[PDB]
């Protein structure tokens, strides 16, 4: 049987780590398996830190191992997911799980969603696509997946192109594979950063007050994410105080708050003229995952606008 | 047949039917636009401001709850002409703040009105349907979008280009049209309309309530930002069922307790931010927003404001509105 | 607290908590295998039937109206346990069948009861949540499947295998449960248990009607073999809008005219089969079975055929229930 | 600009075929297009003579063009697709398109779906996908789309896998590709057929009568589709008459009346013992398409099952 690495970030989702073989004794009839505990914090509070930590960690221990299973808080496990998806060079597969019932509440979720991510990472048919999201049966890529609702367990979906597989009695089967490129075809090597650029997200709405976008800039932030409304579109006063930092230097990107579609070049906003970014499906917390490693190769609007498009 | 009363906010919707017949209009064009309203109502268009929908703000809301407060004796329904990217947060202004009765119908068009296939024609025309349609009354204020009756609370957009964009996606829609006929199944059981307090018709601003952005390693300079504004309320897009980052969740955690209304919302775009959850609100002096999005809760909130500052009774309001 | 009864259909949807105590059950033990049931309600078990629900039949729907009806005074609510695969069909059917106007609510499991992360134990408790909930009262027939209350009209199957498979997909669902409780914000408004005419409490059969599919080069051999063997009533499985193949059409019309009763319902997931499209109904003498889907088409025909065989009655009949 | 041309099979739905550039002035500048009316009759009544005929065409025409857009009623547009994706051998696009609303109705949708299904035949990047279907602003592989809704113009959904791209302003950014077998890599060769396989289709519901099974058994149909409950399941008396049926040598193929999922092998039922084949998550009447083909190549329980493993 394989050896699987599973690597904790927080509390356990079934039934500590070292423990999950007893708590999932199914298990044992599928893989071999060794538990870390990298950090322990909730979701919320991740962080670029422990981001860096996981990413170092598995481009180390890649030869130790035949894949490796992540578990994660749902809250933030979409961000994680395509950090991950970008900077992890390693060939084997590495599966991010979560659960959204506490592992000792009635019909808790953890136990399948781990006996599945661990049939996933095990799977040779998983490698070389990038990194994985494994919940409610359902094996979902790095890139797309976000969490569509805020109790549900099938709560994960890849809104704007779908899953890659579907898991039944321990047997997936792939019809799709993420065409952007990942893992070791991505350019960002963190291996020896202590830190990545400082990126923020503003909200736009009605009558928004620029006041949240003008921080970050008196901060000297490195890139601004909008969350704009519809077709990545920016209340005025936004607007204006972004186009200004934009000729300053500041990286700035247009996603939208609409949960699903893309944020186009070529629609109502002169992107080259200010010197913008579209974030096309990338939604603001994912489009930041990406300025901020854009940010650690060029500050070029251009650059970074092809970064977007290939990545 | 029914008066129709249109309101524009911006652009035209519908275009077309206009060639001159002298040898040397906007929104008194749409019935040349679109002839069969003929067919359905008596319409007159009034444009009352021209604004893209993304600059959308206080000032537009006031003036139209008053418009159709005070024109309700003047017409059988109301149609409103609305840019797609606020529609959702308009829509459900109105639906706390009109005390007319007649229907009051939002809608908008997802393709320019001089391109291939334009949606805006054919909308307008189901926007006149609904807002004709005596089953439309006592159902709040609408938004009619791809052959679909949405009520005002829980309408969103979803995809940023889709025709079908918007959708209910809490609760569903409450009926479908299909040839100039409407089979209403649902109608919004949260209070609205004359069932609510909420009465602005004398005021000329509303309180002043942000929205903050929760994300991985996200900044506390939004949050501290609005709080050195002397802002009002602050409505936090939490992650999960509505939590908050370490850094954001210490600024508002002092924010509640030094005069601010915090109301915890939601990233995530469908579901309940709940109470009894993972953030002890009654131990923050926070409110819970239940399905509301965050543009949505800063809507309630904004009005909750008008009537009480009290943590407690803002969530009675959270919980009936 | 309440008294639930709990009417088992099959299989236990839940186990443990069975361990015997004596050196030397079936739906008793649910009170065991749930103890938190303990908390919310007086629960009582009866094994109505055993059997697999791809083998549900008109007996089965009989017995329990007639249970629940004859029972209604003994109890405050019900819950039935019913396995996934008709589970929409039976809760229709009671849906217009029912007279008691007490809770009576629907609940099943798509895993295992002995598997991994069963959903099972907390369905049931949400299902007795639910049927204890005086809030749950007079919105008809439910079925509370995945946190979700859903009415027995709209509710499908949408997935083979998903825990989540359970919507109702045109009009969306009641209420979402949350730490044992409920926020309702919508009910039926099409009329069903004691506002319908349907009354089988002296029936022992039910009319016969069958259902045909439609697809490319479809075979009329189905359809004829249903008319020769003298069915009351046929529901077509349409392609789009309720379309016909040609030697099906061919076959439906004949039957129309010569004392079938045919509804055009629709293979496509969501959205109704409307009058007023591209078949003559009223030419053909067919009845639109609107967003009934071919099996809920099936339960409200066989209904319609106990009370009339006229074409136009049948129609209204589609239109109100 | 490439050479397009337009197989017609019923009505306009722009504004004859000959006429289509003037309907859509706007293909002019995308496209050098050239229309033919193949057949004329409501996708309700496609058939299998209609199919074999688009595929010798197709087949036969391949190099007088760059591209082909086939418009097609909705009815059964999802069917018709399928079947060209395992026939047609042709290296060129093959698009599929209809209109949801009448071309003469308010806000028709046909013009801007014509539009876009020249587009994508155009793209260079559209080759190698199998046969497409294009209808509001999505790309659709021909395996998984199906029509959700009876009126929706948004109705055609890749309802298991999702949509392959998405068109803006002309432009499509693909990010997926069909992983199962399709086109010239499949065994299907219908050029030298007049006929097509017999194989029909039975409804499972509460009650359901045997009558409409046993009706094909004895018109000595080749091949059965059930459309079954949940998981491919069967009523007791249509179970009986199929498992006797498979015995004597009909083809017994399980699907599903439920609008997503797949109908597994390894679940309720034993197929191997009652020689069935499990569809996958082919829906009743694309389960029809692949089994018709199938049974041109073999009649083997086993066979036809590692068929609707691999196409």
């Amino acid at each position: 049987l394989p050896n699987i690495t599973i690597l904790a970030t927080g509390g356990t989702i079934a039934g500590g780590v070292e423990n999950l073989v007893n708590a999932v004794p199914q298990l044992k009839d599928i893989a071999n398996v060794k538990g870390e505990q990298v950090v322990n914090i909730g979701s919320q509070d991740m962080n670029d830190n422990v981001w860096l930590t996981l990413a170092k960690k598995i481009n180390t221990d890649c030869d130790k191992t035949d894949g490796f299973v992540i578990t994660h808080g749902t809250d933030t496990m979409e961000e994680t997911a395509y950090f991950l998806d970008l900077t992890v060079k390693c060939d084997k597969p590495v599966v991010m799980v979560g659960a959204m019932r506490p592992s000792t509440s009635m019909s808790a979720d953890g136990p399948f969603n781990l006996y599945n991510a661990v049939v996933t990472a095990a799977d040779k048919a998983s490698a070389n696509r990038g990194v994985l999201v494994v919940m409610n049966d359902t094996v979902l890529d790095g890139r797309d997946v976000t969490k569509t609702n805020t109790t549900d367990v099938a709560t994960f979906k890849s809104v704007n192109y779908g899953p890659l597989g579907y898991i039944h009695n321990g047997k997936i089967d792939y019809q799709r594979t993420p065409a952007r490129k990942h893992t070791s075809d991505t350019p960002f090597d963190v291996s020896k950063l202590n830190e990545l650029p400082k990126v923020g997200i503003v909200y736009n709405y009605a009558n928004a007050s620029d006041l949240p976008a003008k921080a970050l800039v008196d901060a000297g932030y490195d890139g601004i994410v909008s969350a704009g409304v519809g077709n990545g579109n920016l209340y005025k006063s936004v607007f204006d105080t972004l186009a200004t930092a934009a000729k300053t230097g500041t990286a700035v990107v247009r996603s939208s708050r609409v949960p699903t579609g893309a944020t186009t070049q070529d629609a109502e906003v002169d992107d080259a003229k200010y010197g913008f970014v579209a974030s096309g499906t990338l939604n603001p917390q994912k489009a930041r995952v990406l300025l901020q490693l854009a940010l650690t190769q060029t500050k070029d609007p251009q650059q970074i606008q092809q970064i977007f498009n290939q990545y």
